[PDB]
């Protein structure tokens, strides 16, 4: 599962999810 959250535990299946946590304002500015 190369989709990872860079905080959290939350994995996924692709980019364009993984991406969707990346994209609200959840916690990767770093
Ligand atoms: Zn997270």
């Amino acid at each position: 599962r190369p989709y990872h959250c860079s905080y959290c535990n939350f994995s996924f299946k692709t980019k364009g999810n993984l991406t969707k946590h990346m994209k609200s304002k959840a916690h990767s500015k770093k």
